[PDB]
RNA sequence: UUUUAUAUAUAUAUAAUAAGGAAAAGUAUUUAUAAGAA
């Protein structure tokens, strides 16, 4: 039922009710291949709301089992697009608490946590691009 | 482009994937001075 609501018109796909689908659902992601997944969603999902990027985030890393190290390059594309696309709910004179930059940081030390864990492990690697900083 | 896939011997060949869209009105003194003709 949520595709045909949504998904049908194709100016506009909102992919809000999927997430929220999976999430409530039981089986999550897990069991489903990181690569073929990881192209598939930074290919289609898109413009995302807040709170569904948040649970994105979470269910991807509980897919992978929280480790850093295997969240993939493609993965940050699609969080870092999905924020990206948000406009800011409002421009607070100050303009530092946003609550997006914060996040966008946050997935940037987990990248280099990514790093730091499988340089230890030493005692594919992910990439940070161009699109992540656009 | 970038990243990734398969295959082959860190690298090579093919395939897919592209983040750059912002709107608004009003806010003089100029300078020195070179002419040719039969």
């Amino acid at each position: 039922d949520i595709l045909a609501k949504n998904l049908f018109d194709r100016s506009h796909s909102n992919w809000a009710p999927v997430i929220d689908r999976l999430y409530v659902s039981e089986k999550r992601f897990m069991d489903i291949d990181s690569r073929e997944f990881s192209v598939w969603l930074n290919g289609t999902v898109k413009y995302l709301p807040f709170h569904s990027i948040l649970h994105l985030d979470e269910m991807l890393l509980e897919q992978i089992n929280g480790d850093v190290v295997k969240f993939n390059t493609h993965m940050y594309e699609c969080i870092f697009n999905n924020l990206g696309n948000l406009k800011p709910t409002n421009f607070n004179q100050d303009g530092t608490n946003d609550k997006v930059i914060l996040k966008m940081k946050e997935l940037l030390e987990r990248y280099d946590k990514a790093l730091k864990i499988t340089e230890e492990r030493i005692n594919k690697v992910p990439k940070m691009t161009q699109a992540i900083l656009n």
